[PDB]
């Protein structure tokens, strides 16, 4: 499923993001819109063998199983499949263990480099919440 602005935010709202561990909404539609362009069946392969999956790009080295990253943990339990469903619960789930790590928003290499520091809050603007 490819969401829309406004149609994500709204769904990431009622699944607890806003405001988790501080960050705002805008922070997380930001995130999803530079790591997937808002399209639940994004996947790409990293250099290490490692695969990212999702709307928000996670990373079978560390969170879930794909059966083909030898020597990978899978700390949110899952199967990476059950990330780019058109439900996004596992995906949020998810993101709440990478996001309370330690390193915040910081595990997202496009949040740190196209949404940090910026103005956020317009990637809300105009949306029903
Ligand atoms: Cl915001
Ligand atoms: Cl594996
Ligand atoms: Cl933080
Ligand atoms: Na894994």
């Amino acid at each position: 499923k490819v969401f829309g602005r406004c149609e994500l935010a709204a769904a990431m709202k009622r699944h607890g993001l806003d405001n988790y561990r501080g960050y705002s909404l805008g922070n997380w539609v930001c995130a999803a819109k530079f790591e997937s362009n808002f399209n639940t069946q994004a996947t790409n392969r990293n250099t290490d063998g490692s695969t990212d999956y999702g709307i928000l790009q996670i990373n079978s080295r560390w969170w879930c199983n794909d059966g083909r990253t030898p020597g990978s943990r899978n700390l949110c339990n899952i199967p990476c499949s059950a990330l780019l469903s058109s439900d996004i619960t596992a995906s949020v789930n998810c993101a709440k263990k990478i996001v309370s790590d330690g390193n915040g928003m910081n595990a997202w290499v496009a949040w740190r480099n196209r949404c940090k520091g910026t103005d956020v809050q317009a990637w809300i603007r105009g949306c029903r919440l």
